[PDB]
């Protein structure tokens, strides 16, 4: 008992598909008896550029600034933004964040890339050492529920996008196995604007039903062979 | 006939390693008489985000937003936020468009990715059909001149990060090969931060040096084949 979720969503329109599967993940997380918190980042207006901004007071170096390291800095000495430091705590917090979004260019809208670049920062996410299984947020689960332009076939080994694993790779193993979250399968819930509404609502209910068991499931294997092996 | 060069740069700091591999490709560009533009994201504050003040027009659809139905009708129509279309006459003018910046999660920092998620809408890169081999990009080149954290050897097939053309993927597939552009074969500079004074002048001058011939280079065949082997 007590499990706490963050879910991280990125779409504009709230009658969306993507708006619907947020929905139905509070709903239905929420009737279990879960703590949930949503970040909804384009009502947020959340930053997605990583700037000198986003260090309150004086820089540890103000003659080249480099963000990772100012970051890092401002991080130990508790001078980041308070956007960033308050996503950090619902981070912290959580025992499972959920991503929610549209495919952009094989990868996630710019504003959710902004909030994984600004938001886990080195000390906070990953550290020397603590990255991949030693990653800051071990022990954490995390889990992209992603929604696609392109077909199921369109998206195969030898189709012309390639199989969908391949463009997981940067975001389940560079991003999220790095800060050491376990990777729960991801949501793939393919073309609901070439669908019927017989198969979106067959989409949604996967998605529903799939929430009822969350808490039961096995980490994927975050590995090379996993994305593109046999 | 001389070239038209577009350099999209991603980086907050004019004396950073990026800015030197930025400076001394306009150098070389200028210095072969090449017409060079540069889009300096950071300084022009690009808006990353993809959102409803992108369209300035009468929606087609004002209860329901559709991002990419907007935009597409938005750009047949000419009212696309002018920041947009400003970013569109220089990338329509150019014969290559080469992208500087930091690795940032396996992947562009999120102001660049806005660039790409705004700037290469319906209409403009790609039509329905017309992509991939067909894409309305087709006749430029593209080039990723990246920098990162990690070591060569981290980016290897049997490293812990994988092989560096793993990550390209989403990037030189999914949305330079998939707007029709042929892509120039990544500049990949490793590591600088760790590297010695003497090695890092030695990437930025192998940059330099590779750019006296770059017109006489051949595209990859961005294939699944060429990112991830057999
Ligand atoms: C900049 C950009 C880049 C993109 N890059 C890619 C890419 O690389 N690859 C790719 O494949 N695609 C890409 N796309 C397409 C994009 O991924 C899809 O348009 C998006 O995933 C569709 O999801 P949505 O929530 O917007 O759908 P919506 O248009 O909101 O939903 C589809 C339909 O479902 C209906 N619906 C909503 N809720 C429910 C419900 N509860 N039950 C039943 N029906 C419901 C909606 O009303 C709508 O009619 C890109 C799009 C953009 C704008
Ligand atoms: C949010 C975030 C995510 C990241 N994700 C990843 C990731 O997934 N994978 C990964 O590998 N890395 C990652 N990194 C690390 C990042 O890619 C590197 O920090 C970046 O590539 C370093 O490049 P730079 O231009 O900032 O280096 P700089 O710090 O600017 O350069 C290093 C040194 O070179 C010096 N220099 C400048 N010009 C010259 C010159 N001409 N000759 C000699 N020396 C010169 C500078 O003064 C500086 O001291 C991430 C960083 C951040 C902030
Ligand atoms: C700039 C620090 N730094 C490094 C890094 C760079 C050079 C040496 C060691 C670590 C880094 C390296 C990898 N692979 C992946 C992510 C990051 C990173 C991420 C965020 C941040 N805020 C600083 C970050
Ligand atoms: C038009 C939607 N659409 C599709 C898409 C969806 C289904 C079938 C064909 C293409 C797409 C497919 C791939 N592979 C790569 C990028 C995009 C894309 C990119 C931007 C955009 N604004 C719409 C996009
Ligand atoms: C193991 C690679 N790696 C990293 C490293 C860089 C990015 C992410 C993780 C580690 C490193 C990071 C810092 N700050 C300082 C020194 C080193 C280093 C030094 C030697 C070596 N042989 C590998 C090294
Ligand atoms: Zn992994
Ligand atoms: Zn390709």
């Amino acid at each position: 008992a007590g499990k706490k979720v963050l879910i991280v969503y990125a779409h504009q329109e709230p009658k969306s598909f993507n708006g619907s599967l947020k929905n139905v993940a509070v709903d239905e997380l929420s009737r279990q008896g879960c703590t949930v918190t949503v970040s909804d980042l384009y009502a947020m207006n959340f930053e997605p550029r990583a700037t000198d901004k986003d260090i309150t007071g004086t820089l540890s170096n103000p003659e080249v600034f480099n963000y990772g390291v100012e970051t890092h800095e401002a991080y130990k000495q508790r001078s980041l933004a308070s956007d960033i430091t308050d996503e950090q705590k619902k981070v912290r917090e959580a025992d499972l964040v959920i991503f929610q979004f549209p495919l952009y260019w094989f990868s996630v809208p710019a504003i959710l890339k902004g909030w994984m670049d600004r938001v886990l920062c080195q000390g906070f996410a990953f550290d020397i050492p603590g990255f991949y299984d030693s990653g800051l947020l071990q022990g954490k689960l995390a889990l992209l529920s992603v929604t696609t332009g392109g077909t199921a076939e369109m998206y195969t080994k030898t189709g012309v996008n390639g199989d969908s694993r391949y463009f997981l790779w940067p975001l389940q193993h560079g991003t999220l196995h790095f800060c050491g979250f376990k990777v729960l399968a991801p949501q793939i819930s393919f073309a609901p604007e070439i669908a019927s509404e017989e198969e979106r609502k067959g989409m949604v209910a996967a998605w529903s039903q799939r929430l009822q068991t969350i808490w039961k499931e096995e980490p994927i294997p975050c590995t090379a062979h996993w994305h593109f092996g046999q």
